[PDB]
């Protein structure tokens, strides 16, 4: 009974999966979920629970940036009892070591916001996932027969940058992708004490400019999805 | 298009209503516009465009957060060559000379992002709103009987602050009101060469613990709804 | 009495004119000033008391630099309980959008200067003048047929900088001119709870490096101080 | 050759292992390592080539803090193509999940230093191992029925701390210890597309002030020796 | 001719003594000076060329605070080809290492500006005098029976200083003493190749809260002014 | 005794020169100390104690960088009452003033460390030796017939620069050559009220790409060692 969620207390089951697209969780919820109920839509960020192979499944919608990010993830820990997030969303490649649809696992999420030195000390916070979910992550990944690829992303507080001159630079210090939510969930869930990793799904490759088409978006995903089901199952 | 709005070229009016919750947003359509016209609603963060007292004029979701809001100006600026932005919302009150219900002008936001800095050579970008609708507001709220405060706003990065023992001093330096996003859509604004404006009303008082009740919430802020059409008449 | 004032608390008028140079400051009184009197002159810091269409006014020199600038406005308020701080000066002009003689109004101040983040938490402090004064200094041009530039500028503390490369991206930014105070006194300002503006002409440009022949440097800065005057009256 | 190893072209094995102390490291290669051979000295730095069940593996001293190890791990890789880099030593101990002998993988380091800042555009570089060493480390581990402590270390400059106070809140955010060297051996492979993770035991405890004996100091790290060894065989 | 020194090329010789108040320039002209000539007062800044005791010396003003001393020295070097600056001043004492009327040489400059750090890539600039100045002075003193005190001044942008809680803590560190140009005197000089030193008189005693009397502040400093007079070989 | 220093309280003389190189802290022990005896050796980094020409004395080797060398600076005086302490080496000039086998005093420790930021509230503290110590030198080394090039110098975290095109801009600021632990010691020293100062003879010409042969390494360096220990009687 937070400002930006209104379940009921103990709605949420105990693993959320993490989405930035509310209309994306609402899809998840309606494609993987059985009796899949509708339980909080403040400001149209839907969040959802459910079954997937009779287990119990939370979906929320998280926003873009940081700061929306660290907004939900904090309620879900300290209000609704959330204790894994396993979060995943798009993300725009920078390293050739990738390319279109890999399936991305962030063991770091790099970043030029001033949150986590405001966090932290005014020093460098290393965010980092929980292992132990990286861990069920590679192998529900090898199970499945998907070649998940593993290092840092770059989390900016710019979709539009100001420094793509760089991108090589952090290619070179093993960042695969950029997107704009890890740092912020991983030092969420770092503060509160749980347990996190984030997975994101190249879209676009913004070195090489190859960009995916706009229903290749809607359904290249499902894999990265049905990883996010099976490793919480 | 853009990734973050589906709405046609020329969907978007030249004078644009802004706001973070898309039900708000939603709100103002049915409530304020006459022939309102859903324009956008990619990842359930709505747009309209209708008319007020025959003048046309639209609106807009934005998110929470300095990124999230930076996203949807930029493309609103830069794609839908909107050229005026009147960005409305709730902040929490700071400073003892503003209260509950209150209307607050930013005529500066400070922050504790670092997108200022990144943007602006690492120094120190004082964001500001467009004087001429600045004046325009002031006048707009004469002419309509509504007593304006006027000062700087905080934009934080967190909701959730780990900075509480600093408001006083925030307060001390004419800041009223904490919110998330004036500073990045000043900064956009500028960068862009738009003319921005932020209006928020005082919803919380985070010194005196005051709060509005549900009820009040949502129907409180209605006449700076108002203030805003009006100075777009 | 202060370690930078030779004057009694008194002898100030509440409404105080500011100008950096102290001869510009002599100028002023002797040309605009009935019953001009001089009140203090430490470190040959001239300072005066007076009156203009039968309104006592003040005006003080505050040097060169935010530290400089800082030490008068302080004592100005502290001590000798000056409520209104009208500074004119000249600027480095570095946008199209403004010519020599050209008057600007800074609605923000933009810094390099560590002063602001050492008052400010670290942070970014968006200094800005008084809106109340601001709004007499627009409505006072109209009336007296003076164009009046409005946007922010960059208070360096470099009169020969290292960073001139910069100077077309603060333009990009609404930074029309380049000085050196503006940023202290709306800080100090604002720390002390007093209404300030910033005033200043186009003495040089430093883009098409047109500059003012030293004669012409006497009078054309009349009409901006008319304007400082006639919004004290 | 290099200004600080003496080793010739080839002497060293793609498998590196790395100590502070030299002198531990001369302990490593006498009690663990068949035909073992002192490949490098310089300023009594020792470095060791070797045999463990049939596996050729090279020991490498790199001295105290994030600067010394920098030094050593770019000459290992740039000029002897070291390609896996196992970092053991020991650290003080400050949060409430381990104790004395645990073994922590680092899988985040944090720092005060600003090497990584200078390195990486002045923003937050999350420092990391590569996941597959670290996958064959809680591997080997459970095979060898070591129970591995897994969470960030915080990498400092100062070995005596003028920052005690925030120990606190390094646990909070899950750095269960404190060394001084993995955030430059984890940024200095980064960048230098190389395979490193860094391994350490907890000798003291800065909280509890408990603390090994001399003995305990030369004995009890077998097990990480070991750890280590059978990682690379 | 310059913007801040109507002198005309040649007017100064190669040693230049600075002070801040222009006021206290010409006392020290009047009470030391043969043959004392005035040779600029643009902004009422008084700079003098006599003779002390037949040998040619300059005199120049300097204002207050890091920028306004940097316009003033950076313009002796580059334009009036001045070689030697010695700069007197008084300053705050924070060190129970002097007392009341101590001259302190300042060997280093440390300070909470953030111009060198604009000059030296965002790296700490360490600001210091000429060594062969440095000793002239120590040998100049000694020969006249003067104790010199010497060590680190701090130059702070902030006469009335927002962090007197941290002057212990400078104290410890050796610096002697507060004032507001040293750094950026340094700072320049070193950019210039100039020979530049700074000495400085405890007026004030900013723990103890001891101070000197009217007449002790126009009287004492003549011992300083001797030893600067002297100096000048 | 401490975790790095083997000898009892007492061994040590109240003046300990300084090496980084324990096999150099060895060499001179053996060549220069009569009746020297090894007094610690922990991690193989030896100290000593011996008669220099009647005058006991110390030597002590403190590993490469500013965090490791702090670490032995900080012991040497805490628990074993060292008062003066001369810190040796080899440096890699970047001016045109200094040629190879050059002997540098160090006037001043610029840095690209944290180190002194974190000990010093985030300025920039001026790191800097006893003047005292320096003018020993100065005049040792002018009885000796030595010549002693005075300036500053860069004390870099990284042996391998990333920012070698700015090694100009340092030169023009008198930052005669680098090494990685001046501004370490200084601090140190300055935080502990200890006597410090550095001499650095040039090895390497880093802009002129001069070096010196293995045997002048060995032999070259015996000036300055000299130096130091006929300034420490
Ligand atoms: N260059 C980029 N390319 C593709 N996806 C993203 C994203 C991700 O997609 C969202 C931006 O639309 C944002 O929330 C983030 O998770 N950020 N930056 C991106
Ligand atoms: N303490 C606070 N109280 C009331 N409103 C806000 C807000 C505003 O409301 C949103 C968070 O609910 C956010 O986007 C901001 O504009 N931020 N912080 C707030
Ligand atoms: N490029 C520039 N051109 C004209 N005036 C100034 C100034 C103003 O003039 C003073 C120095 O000339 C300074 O205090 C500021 O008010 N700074 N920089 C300037
Ligand atoms: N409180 C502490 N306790 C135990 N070990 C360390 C260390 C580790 O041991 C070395 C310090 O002697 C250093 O190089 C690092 O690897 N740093 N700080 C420590
Ligand atoms: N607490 C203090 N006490 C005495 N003198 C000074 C000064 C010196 O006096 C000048 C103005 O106060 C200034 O520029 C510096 O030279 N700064 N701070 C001071
Ligand atoms: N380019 C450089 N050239 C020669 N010596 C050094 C040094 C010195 O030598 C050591 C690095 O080998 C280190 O302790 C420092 O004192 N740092 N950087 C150097």
């Amino acid at each position: 009974m937070t400002p930006h969620i209104n379940a009921k207390i103990g709605d949420f089951y105990p693993q959320c999966l993490l989405c930035g697209d509310p209309l994306r969780v609402s899809y998840i919820a309606k494609k993987f979920l059985q009796d899949a109920k509708e339980i909080t839509n403040v400001r149209n960020m839907l969040g959802f629970s459910g079954k997937y192979k009779g287990r119990g499944i939370s979906l929320m919608g998280h926003g873009m940036g940081i700061a929306s990010c660290t907004i939900y993830v904090t309620e879900l820990i300290k209000t609704y009892q959330v204790k894994e997030l396993l979060r995943i969303g798009t993300c725009g490649a920078i390293s050739p070591k990738v390319g279109l649809k890999d399936i991305i696992m962030a063991t770091g999420a790099s970043t030029d916001s001033k949150t986590n030195r405001v966090r932290f000390l005014n020093h460098d916070l290393s965010a980092t996932p929980d292992f132990e979910l990286s861990l069920r992550a590679y192998q529900t990944a090898k199970r499945l027969g998907i070649d998940l690829k593993v290092g840092n992303v770059f989390s900016s507080d710019f979709f539009y940058s100001f420094e793509t001159h760089a991108f090589d630079l952090m290619a070179k210090y093993n960042h695969l992708a950029i997107e704009m939510e890890a740092a912020g969930l991983y030092a969420t869930a770092m503060e509160l004490n749980a347990k996190a990793l984030c997975l994101c799904s190249v879209s676009d490759h913004l070195i090489t400019k190859e960009a995916l088409s706009p229903k290749e978006r809607v359904e290249s995903f499902d894999n990265m999805i049905i990883l996010a089901l099976e490793m919480m199952s």
